Parts: structure tokens; sequence; C-alpha cells
């Protein structure tokens, strides 16, 4: 009764998914239903599908990220910066509202962690090295990050049951697009340095809050709607795949032909 | 007639100010009324009632800051971090605001400046390199700050006709204070690192609005009101002479009763 | 009688090259013996194993730096100082002792090269651009260079019948390692700056003598002793294929357990 | 025949001293010859000159400092690493080549001390905890030390007796001066933190010996030669004072025109 390993292998399949793709995932564990073994088994299944030729990935972030200490009583405040611990890769937990697949596959054998801590994504897979490298602190969805190099290497992201305003891609096509006004945030952050924990200031665009009148909801159900990617059912999931190049270049030009300057 | 050096050096000196002290001004040149030589002769008699032995200081500022750059469209800001010249100490020039007399003294002979663009301050005299020197650019009113070091050296600070909400030194009140919160500003700043424009991000409390409900007016209003400073006349202007050190005490007093 | 491009991409196969690999080649021509259309063969072979989503890289330096001129007299520096050609990347000849090979990749289609002229690295494939760019002047072996880049995204140093001393990238290995003694050089560089020839001076840890009482031949061999890498033969030449990232990571506690903190 | 501190404070005023200057002294006891009231009358007197709005500094260091542990047995180090009490400020003793005088200081009322062990700075008077205050770790000659904020200050340095070569301001000349090769050493000490005992590596200059073919000797001669300074006797002594700031600008200019870029 619960999905098995081999069905949902071929699920994955049928939506597209390839030997040696590189693949970054949006999910929702509820809504792909009870799974024979559980959440492991919707990572192993969709990492055999892809090979170990392929790449899987998630955004991980921190699920403790201090970034809100400016709003604090002053006094508050000061007992974060002497107490709160830094952003640790080997240990900092993946947001909860990010899937617990992400957390699942930020423990995963072989994984790697980008440095950027609101920022990091984990990936399992040939090319796991080289999406996680060298991601800057600041603007950690432009072009020294992972969303970046997903893009190069024409990648694609799946989203399993994951509402389609969770696409973290498109904040990269969000820094590309040339618009009117964007908001930057610049927040404090503990993070390790020679081993010792030092509070930097980060600057990125605000990700919290779109920079005008869309949604990323809007510019998915846009992209579909003039062809874009393919659809499918992974379990009780309504699941989605798209090509990061195509979808990253038509999120921009849709951005800026409705918001730029 | 119109006031004369001598005139201003005696006015000076009756209000209290004397050989060796180290003194930050507040003017209006307005409030003064015609000097027999122009602002420049402010400067010059405050400068010889002070002796050599004594230090002037202003707080200079830079009037073209671009700190206001995030809040432009994404374009123009991209010309602004492209094009906006970054703070060149030996040329930028005084926030108008903080009087003439700001921009006369930061171009008077051996005059120093300190190198937090926001908060630069200028000063001519025995202890000016002291004062001015390694000014932080985080928290430019706080312990890296020429304030601090004023405070320090027991220095005073002079109101020659400029209203007493002007009192910069009040800011680093603000700094020290164990306030229930203080608003924190992040804002981008060009500069000058080996020779080449950089720009960084500087990180201060706010001091363009307070971090609760008063006014730098209030707290020196209650500082003389229980006894505080000295008190006359210098040309036409009204005169206040504030010791730095007992008037920041009693700011940090007042603001943590009212607001700690 | 000389070796074919077909027997030589079997030979690589075989020593452990896989298709997407990032590799970056130490060779000698004479090591490997005669080649059935000669060098261009060894790159091209090479090459085809990698497939065009890998990525050859190899130091190739500039063979007529005027780094020397500070012990010069001075009339003679002034010479040097107006007449000497600046590194132009498009012109300037690989160092002679890196291999004809470095010459030959430095000149071959699609070739990206890193700016900064000592250092400079010449690469061809998917990842060409990225691990050559933005190359620091000051520090070439270090935190922002293409041996960096290499290490980051897990690729491979291949030793063609190159003696073990020769592995450029244990200089990144100097660079990272927390040692007792270090020495830092500052010397002369013409370079292009707007199209024209401007005088720069670089700051680098010194490359030319270790730093402490070793040779990169003691740790390569530390390294192989230990079971470091894969070993066989291509042509005629002894063959040697390690990873960057293990390599760098055993080199950086090779040198720290001696002279480190 | 002992020298009075009323003739000291005569000798001080002459050479040029002056109420509220921020003063570095460097003193042979011996080279005074005989005071009234021994070396302690030498501080007070200079004190007196200097008044309490001036300030008086001296090198320190820490006469027990186990820099050098790295050169010993494996088994003698590790009864150092055991058994070595930290740098404690309020107990470690002056460096006794650095004159008894700086001990005295050490040990005067309201003294002052940075936190740098083995570039440790003592000093008294207006500016003393200014002078002292974060004063880092790492490079204790260079932009975040004492002497850093001494020229800043425009501050003096009094010779009185001493030789030439032991100015410890041109250590700080040193660290500003772009030269073509510099030493950089990395060694242990124990230190405080939280009140416990922590072993931490410092990393700076090497001071020790010259990173060039010099000697601060030659240095301060030359700056004496071109008038630099003014000399007098103060007691037996022969005095030598400097400014800091125009010193150290005539130093960097010295080390870069024979070492410079
Ligand atoms: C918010 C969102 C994650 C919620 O989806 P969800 O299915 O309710 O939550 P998860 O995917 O984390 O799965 C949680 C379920 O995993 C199940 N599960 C199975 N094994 C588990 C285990 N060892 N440990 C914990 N949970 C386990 C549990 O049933 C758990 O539900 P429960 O706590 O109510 O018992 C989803 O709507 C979503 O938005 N997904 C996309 C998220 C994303 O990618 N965001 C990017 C940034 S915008
Ligand atoms: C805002 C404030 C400066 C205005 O006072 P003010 O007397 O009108 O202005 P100034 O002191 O700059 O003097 C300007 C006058 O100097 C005169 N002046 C004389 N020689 C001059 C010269 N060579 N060049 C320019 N102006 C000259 C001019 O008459 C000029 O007035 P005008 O342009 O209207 O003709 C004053 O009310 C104040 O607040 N002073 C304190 C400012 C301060 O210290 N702020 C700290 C930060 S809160
Ligand atoms: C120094 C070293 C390169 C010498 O090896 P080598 O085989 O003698 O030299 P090369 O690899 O440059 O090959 C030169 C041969 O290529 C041959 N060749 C074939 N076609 C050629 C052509 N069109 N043009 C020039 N040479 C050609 C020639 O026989 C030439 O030898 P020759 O000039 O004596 O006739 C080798 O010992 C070594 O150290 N390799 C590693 C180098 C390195 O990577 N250094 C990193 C910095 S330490
Ligand atoms: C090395 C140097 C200090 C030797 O000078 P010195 O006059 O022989 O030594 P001191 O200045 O330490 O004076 C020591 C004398 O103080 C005298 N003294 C007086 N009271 C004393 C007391 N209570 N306790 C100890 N000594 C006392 C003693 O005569 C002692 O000499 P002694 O042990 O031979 O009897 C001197 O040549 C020098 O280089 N001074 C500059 C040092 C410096 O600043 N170095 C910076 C780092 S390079
Ligand atoms: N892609 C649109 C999404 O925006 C928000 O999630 C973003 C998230 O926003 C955080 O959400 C927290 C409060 O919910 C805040 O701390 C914010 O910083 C942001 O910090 C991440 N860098 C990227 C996430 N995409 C929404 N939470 C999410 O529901 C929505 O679908
Ligand atoms: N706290 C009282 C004072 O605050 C403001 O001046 C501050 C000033 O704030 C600017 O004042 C402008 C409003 O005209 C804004 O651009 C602000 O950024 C700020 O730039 C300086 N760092 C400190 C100045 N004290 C007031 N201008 C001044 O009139 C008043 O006396
Ligand atoms: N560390 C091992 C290698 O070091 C030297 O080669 C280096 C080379 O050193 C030059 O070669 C001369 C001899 O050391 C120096 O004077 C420099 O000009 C240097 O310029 C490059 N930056 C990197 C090269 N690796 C050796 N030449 C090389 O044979 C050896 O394999
Ligand atoms: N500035 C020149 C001076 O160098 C030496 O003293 C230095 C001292 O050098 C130590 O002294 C040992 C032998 O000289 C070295 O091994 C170092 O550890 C060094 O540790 C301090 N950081 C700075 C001192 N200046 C000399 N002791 C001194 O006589 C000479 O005049």
């Amino acid at each position: 009764i619960p999905h098995t390993h081999a069905h949902l292998v071929d699920a994955f399949q049928a939506l597209g998914i390839r030997a040696g793709q590189a693949l970054m995932l949006h999910a929702s564990v509820k809504a792909v239903g009870a799974v024979m073994g559980g959440p492991n088994v919707i990572l192993q299944a969709l990492m055999d599908a892809l090979t170990p030729d392929g790449t899987l990935m998630m955004y991980a972030g921190w699920q403790d990220i201090p970034d809100f200490i400016d709003s604090l009583p002053d006094a508050l405040k000061a007992v974060y910066l002497e107490q709160h611990p830094p952003f640790d890769p080997a240990t900092a937990r993946a947001v909860r509202e990010n899937s617990v697949l992400a957390e699942f596959l930020r423990t995963w054998p072989c994984v790697h962690r980008s440095a950027n801590p609101e920022a990091s994504m984990v990936a399992v897979g040939r090319q796991a090295a080289l999406l996680t490298a060298n991601h800057a602190l600041d603007y950690g969805y432009g072009v020294e990050s992972p969303l970046a190099k997903l893009v190069a290497i024409e990648g694609y992201v799946l989203m399993l049951g994951a509402p389609l305003d969770t696409i973290t891609l498109l904040h990269h096509a969000e820094y590309l697009a040339k618009m009117r006004h964007k908001n930057v945030v610049r927040y404090p952050c503990p993070i390790l340095r020679d081993g010792r924990k030092v509070w930097v200031t980060v600057e990125d665009y605000d990700t919290g809050d779109p920079h005008d009148d869309y949604s990323f909801e809007q510019i998915a159900r846009d992209y579909v709607a003039q062809g874009g990617g393919t659809r499918g059912k992974v379990g009780d999931a309504d699941a989605y795949l798209f090509a990061a190049q195509d979808l990253t270049r038509f999120a921009v030009q849709w951005l800026e032909s409705r918001f730029g300057d």
C-alpha cells in the first residue's frame, strides 16, 4: 500500500528525470503520501533515477540563524552576541519550513554543503562539490551561488508536491533582472573563521518579500501556461519539472517586462 | 561698528575660555553679527583665547555623502556606485548645516581631520592630531571617536549662537547610555583605501532621530536649569560653555533614568 | 610504432580518467614517447576521455616575465621599465619548463586563460571559464586562484611522465598551511590596464624556494606511499592520477605536522 | 654628586620635553649615572616634566615568553605546554634587556598595560589607556598597536643613554614599508581567556632579525645625520628626542628606497 522505491523511481523517470542531470528538489513529504521506508526512500529513489552521475541539491538554510537581533531590546541583543552559536556547517540544522527532506539530505552520506548560512545549499552526487563551492556570503542568490551554477550546467528544478511559490531559483532571477527597485537587506550573522566565532554583516536582496507586485506562484503559473516544464504524479503528489536555464530566462524577461526601468 | 578680533577674544575669555583648553565649537555666523574681517576672525579670536597650547575642533561631516543610494532606482544607484567620488579628507566639503565655520576650520592651516566620513571632525591646535586620530568608521560617536577623547581630556563645548539641539557630543551620550532599544543603521559609503575607491558598509546608531521620546534641546535645557555650564554674550550671540565630561555624565544619567 | 589516439584514450580511461572530470595536467612529451600526430594527439586524446563536459587545465605562467628587474642597475632597470612588453594574455608565451604541452594548450581553440601573469593557468572545457575567472594578482596560488577552485569543485591532477616535484597544486597547500615561517615577496610586473601598459607590484608567497625544510617530491612520494592516487602506464610514461582535494588535504596536514602550530 | 629630581626635570625640559606630550622612553640606568633616589626618580622627573596631562610609555614585553618551544624536543615541548604559566598582565615581568626602568614603569601606580604578550607596552598618564587599548595579538608592531597610536597622536621617542638600534618604533616602520622580502613567523604563546590558560598561535613579522640587509642603528644614525630630532645631556647620558611621526615617515622612506617597489 505505501509507495515503493521502484514505483517512485519510475514516477520520477516518467516526469523526464534522466541519468546525469543536476536537480534541485522542493518537496512536501505529506503531499507524496506514505512511502515504504519513509522519506529516505524519496531521496534514494530520486538519486537512483539520477544515477551516481547525477546530482541532487536542496536549499537547507539555517533554522536558528539570529538575523533578527537588531529588533530585540539592546540588553537581549548583547546576550545573543555573546552566547548564540555561530553557523557551523557540520551541525547547523536546515530550516524546518524547507521540508524535513532538506534536513534528511543535509545529513546524507557524501553530502556537500555551501558556506552561506542563510542561503546554504546541500547536494549529493557527481557535481555536488561544484554546485556548493565558493558560495559568497553577500548576495547569496546571485552570480557566485549554487543557483548560478545550476543554471550554468543546465540543471533542473523538481517541485514534488511543493507550492510553486517556493521555487528558490526565482530569487536568482530577481537578482539578475533589471528591475526598477529592489530592496537590499543588511543583517548580522555569526560564522566560523579560523575555528572561532565572528559576527559579520551580510548584504543581500530581500528574499522574504517580493521587490514589486508579483509572486513566484504567478511567474511559475505563467511559465506552465505557455508550455514550460513537465507535469505528473509522484506518489500522491502533483509534480512539476522545470529546466533551470529556460525558467530563469523566462522569469527574468517576465520581471523586466513588468517592473523594469 | 563690526565686532573686532580683540573684542571677540575678550568676550571668549570673559565667558571662561582659558589657555590650553580643548574646545569643540557649534556656531551661527549670523547670530554673532558682523565681524571685522569675517568669520575667519571668529576662529582666530577663539584660537587666540585658547593659545597654541589649546585645541579647537568642529564637526565637519561630508556634505555630499551618498548614504541614501539604496532608496534610489536600481539603475541610478548603479551610476552612483560607478561615478560618485569617494570621501577624500583633503577635499570633502563640510556639511553646510554644520555652519560655514566648520568648512572654514576644515581648510585652516595645520588642520587635522578624522577619517569617518559621516562623523568627520576637524581640529587645529596642540591636541588636534590626538582628537582626530583613529576615528572608527562604525559607531562614529562611540568609544573610538573624537568625542570620547574630548571627554577623556576634560574638554569643553562652546555654543556660539547655535541651537542647543545641535550639540553633537550628546550623540556620544546616546552611544554610552544603557537604553531599552537603540536603532542601528547600516549604510553604504565610498572611501579611499590604498588610494583606490572602495564602497564599504558603515554601521552606526541612528543619529538623525532619537532612540526614544526625547530631544537634545530638552536634555541641554534641563542641564542648564540645574546649574550646568556658563552663559554669556559673544558679539550679538547668546553663548553657552559646557564641560564635556559633566555634560556627558548628566546626559547619560538623564537618558538611562528615563529610557533604561 | 608511435602511440595512437585510440590507444592513448584507452590508457587514460584505464588509469581512471572519466567523463566530466576537471583535470590539471603535468606532462613530459619525451616520457610518453613518439605519438602518431605529435603532442596535439596527447591533448585531444585526454580531452576525448574527459568529453566536452570535462575540463583540462595546465599551468602556463609567462616565459618572459621580468620579475627580476629589481636586481639590475638603475640604468638597465629604466630600459626594462620603458621597453619590456606587458603581459598580454593573447600572446604571452608559456614557461618552457612547464612543458611544450602547456604552450600547445594555451593556443588551443576555445581556451580560457587566467589573468595572473606569473601564475597564469589555461583551460579548455566546460568549467574552463569558471576555473580561470577572477585570478587575483596577489597570492596567485591562494584563495583567489584556479588551484583553489580546482580543489573546491573536486578536480584531479594527472602526472604524465612529469616528476612529482612539479605539482603546482602543492603551492596552494603551502598557502593554506599554517607554518612557523613563510617568505613573502613583492616583485614588479608589466600588465595591460585599459589597453595600456602599466607596471604593478605583485605580492605573493615565495614559490621559488620552500618556506622550510621540505620538498614537493618528498610530500608527493609520501602521499603515494600511504595509498594516495592511482598509477598506470600511458604510452611509455609512468602516470599518476590524484584527487585534488585529497592531495591538498594530505599536503596541508603534512606541512602543519612538521612546521605548524 | 648623585643627580637630583630637580636637575633631571630641568634637563628633560631643556632637551625639549613639554607638558602634555606622549613619550616613549628607551633608557640605560647606568648611562644616566647615579640618581638621588634611584631609577624611580628618573621616571618621576620625566612624569613631572610631562605633567599628568602627558603620557610616558615603555616596551615591556614578557621576559619569560615561551615563544621558542617549537625548537625543543617533543618531550620537553610537552612539559612546557602542560606547565608553563600563561601571560598574566598583572605579573608578567618585563624583558630584562628592555631596561629595569621598563619593569619599574610596569609596576608604577596607575599603569596601563597592552594585551599583546610579546609586544606588551606599559604606560602612565592621560593617554595611557588610549595607547594600550585593543593591542591585537597578531602583528603586534602593526596597525593595531600602541606604536601606531603613538604616531597617530603625534607622540615622541626619548633615547636616554640607550643605543639607537633599540628604537622599537622602527619595527612599526618595518610593518608599514612595502619591501621586496618579509619574514612572517607563527609562534605559540599561553594567555588567559576567561580566567583560564589557553595556548594560542601568534602571527607576526619576524622582529628578531631584519627583513633585509639593514639595521635600525643605520636608519637612526642617518635620521640624526640629516637633522632629525634634538640632542642633549640628561645626567651623564647622551639623550635624543625624536618626533614619532617624522621618524616613522623617514624610516619607511629609507626602507622603501633601498628595498621597496
Ligand atoms: C512547508 C512544507 C515543507 C510543509 O510540507 P509538509 O509535507 O507538511 O512537511 P515536510 O515535507 O517537512 O514533512 C513533514 C512530515 O514528514 C514525516 N516524516 C516521516 N519520517 C519522519 C522523520 N524521521 N522525522 C520527521 N518527520 C518524518 C512526518 O509525517 C512529518 O509530518 P509531521 O511532523 O506532521 O508528523 C511544504 O508545504 C513546502 O512548502 N515545501 C517546499 C519547501 C521549500 O522548498 N521552501 C524553499 C524556501 S521558500
Ligand atoms: C544651521 C545654522 C548653521 C545656520 O546658522 P547661520 O548663521 O545662518 O549659517 P552660518 O553659520 O553657516 O553662516 C552663514 C553666513 O556666513 C556669512 N559669510 C561671511 N563670509 C562668508 C564667506 N566667505 N563665505 C560664505 N559665507 C560667508 C554669510 O553671510 C552667510 O550667510 P548667507 O549665505 O545667508 O549670506 C545654525 O542655526 C546652526 O544650527 N549652527 C550649529 C550647527 C551645528 O553645529 N550642527 C551640528 C550637527 S547637528
Ligand atoms: C621539464 C620537462 C617539461 C621536460 O620534459 P620534456 O619531455 O623534455 O619536454 P616537453 O614536455 O616540453 O616536450 C618537448 C619535446 O616535445 C617534442 N615536440 C613534438 N612536437 C613538437 C613541436 N611542434 N614543437 C616543439 N616540440 C615538439 C620535441 O621532441 C621536444 O623535445 P626537443 O626540443 O628536445 O626536441 C619535464 O621534465 C617536466 O618537468 N614536466 C612537468 C613540467 C611542469 O608541469 N612544471 C610545473 C611547474 S614546477
Ligand atoms: C641593555 C641596556 C638596558 C643595558 O643598560 P643598563 O644601564 O646596563 O641596564 P638597566 O637600564 O636595566 O639598569 C640596570 C641597573 O639599574 C641599577 N639599579 C638601581 N636600582 C635598582 C634596583 N632596585 N633594582 C635593580 N637595579 C637597580 C642597577 O645599577 C642595575 O645595574 P646592575 O644590575 O649591574 O647593578 C641598555 O644598553 C639598552 O639597550 N637600553 C635600551 C633598551 C630598550 O629599550 N630595548 C627595546 C627593545 S630592542
Ligand atoms: N519564495 C517565497 C517564499 O518567501 C518566504 O520564504 C523565504 C524566506 O523568508 C523567510 O521566511 C521567514 C518568515 O517566514 C522570514 O525570516 C523570512 O526571512 C527567506 O528568508 C529565504 N531566504 C527564502 C524563502 N523563499 C516565505 N516564508 C515563503 O512562504 C514563501 O513561499
Ligand atoms: N539630534 C538633533 C540633531 O539631529 C539632526 O542632525 C544630525 C544629522 O541628521 C541629519 O539631519 C538631516 C535632517 O536635516 C537628516 O539628513 C539627517 O540625516 C546626522 O547626519 C548627524 N550624524 C548628526 C546630526 N546631529 C538634525 N538635522 C539636527 O537639526 C538636530 O540638531
Ligand atoms: N616547488 C617545486 C618547483 O619549484 C620551482 O618551480 C617554480 C618556479 O620557480 C622558478 O623556478 C626557479 C627555480 O626555482 C625560481 O628562481 C623561480 O624563478 C616558480 O616561478 C613558479 N611560481 C612555480 C614553479 N613550481 C622549480 N624550478 C621546479 O623545478 C620545482 O618543480
Ligand atoms: N631592534 C633591534 C633589537 O633586536 C633585538 O631585540 C628585539 C627582540 O629580539 C629578540 O631578541 C633575541 C635575540 O636578539 C631574538 O631571538 C629575538 O627573539 C624581539 O623579540 C622584540 N620583538 C623586539 C626587539 N627589538 C635585540 N635583542 C636588540 O639588542 C636589538 O637592538
